[PDB]
């Protein structure tokens, strides 16, 4: 019978959703499955999709998370695939992913009825030999990649040692946390660090480029990485909207980034054949990376003004001469474009468009 775990307990109902992150629990032909795994994985990927969602949330869009097909209550549809070659055949190096997710396009295409979106989260169970098995997983794809995500299974890999401060607790910060932000990044989301502001009252950023912190420490997404979720496919609540199509069309003109005391002044027109949704501003160290500071703002039309003032004491953990400004608009298909602008504190020079 399915019980609830107490971190599930507190959690908040979602708006339902017209396109889902798929699950594959990916089997090389030699390989078992990790006992349980579709109880300790639908509850993992739940608390996921709370966290997500309540982040939403508190930015302002509802209670908007990534779809999920639910097979039964507190129950993932998790497609279980048996691979055509053994594990082996698909490493973490080596282009082992890339070799995994063609064949799942392959399968998707003989099954579309399976298909829900055109994001994938692929877990695999770790390996066993000399270098990795139950107490060091590994030996697996795990990162983001493209729209797909590639994350890992193992025995202890379950929600009941989420912030116990134990062996298994441990493990849970670095793998499930390395999920969720691997996660991230499947669901277009890039690095970014919080602000100053934000860092003293909600914590880490989850996409911040530093080591993972989510169930140990607090970790919250930033308003620029939840401007990007609210575009990203597998959180619309919008049938008629399609993602991904075609090109990102912005016209960006008349900008202006000025300088006054500690105020950085962005400024400009832009106009689209889409709504624009927002516009993320990312203020970054080189090389060209570290985690870039980042701020949004929303737009909502296909054409108008944009204007926003950043505070230089936001600026936490920057620390060179040289930075760049990093201007990114959002569209509503899920697309985006950016424009980058570079600067130099010891001699800075307001920029306007010739
Ligand atoms: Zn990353």
């Amino acid at each position: 019978e399915v019980t609830v775990p107490d971190a599930l307990k507190d959690r908040i109902a979602l708006k339902k959703t017209a396109r889902q992150l798929n699950i594959v629990y990916f089997l090389g032909s030699d390989t078992e499955p990790v006992p349980d795994y579709e109880r300790r994985l639908s509850e993992l990927l739940l608390y996921l999709q709370q966290f997500y969602g309540k982040e939403m949330q508190r930015h302002g869009y509802g209670a908007r998370s990534f779809g999920l097909d639910i097979k039964s209550p507190g129950r993932v549809n998790i497609i279980e695939y048996k691979a055509k070659n053994p594990a082996a055949h698909y490493p973490y190096e080596n282009g082992g992913g890339w070799k995994a997710a063609q064949e799942l396009d392959e399968f998707f295409k003989a099954h579309p009825d399976r298909k829900k979106s055109q994001h994938t989260l692929i877990i695999m169970p770790t390996w066993n030999d000399e270098k990795n098995g139950p107490d060091n997983p590994g030996g697996v794809p795990f990162y983001g990649m493209g729209r797909n995500c590639f994350a890992l299974d193992y025995p202890a890999f379950d929600i009941k040692h989420l912030g116990q401060k134990t062996r298994e607790g441990r493990l849970l910060t670095k793998w499930y946390g390395g999920m969720a932000h691997e996660l991230g990044h499947g669901l277009n989301l890039p690095h970014n660090h919080q602000t100053a502001s934000d860092g003293k009252k909600y914590g880490t950023a989850l996409m911040g480029s530093g080591n993972y912190t989510f169930g140990t420490s607090p970790t919250f997404l930033t308003p620029a990485s939840c401007a990007l979720l609210d575009a990203c496919e597998v959180f619309s609540v919008t049938p008629s909207q399609q993602f991904y199509e075609g090109k990102p069309e912005v016209e960006v003109g008349d900008v202006a980034i000025s300088f006054k005391g500690d105020q950085i002044l962005v400024s400009g027109n832009y106009k689209s054949p889409q709504t624009v949704k927002a516009l993320n501003v990312y203020i970054q160290d080189p090389p060209y990376d570290y985690d870039a500071v980042s701020f949004s703002r929303r737009l909502g039309k296909k054409s108008g003004k944009f204007s926003m003032k950043i505070d230089k004491k936001e600026l936490e953990g920057l620390n060179n001469n040289e930075f760049r400004i990093s201007l990114m608009f959002i569209l509503a298909n899920g697309l985006h474009m950016q424009k980058h602008f570079t600067f130099h504190w010891d001699a800075l020079q307001d920029y306007r468009d010739g």
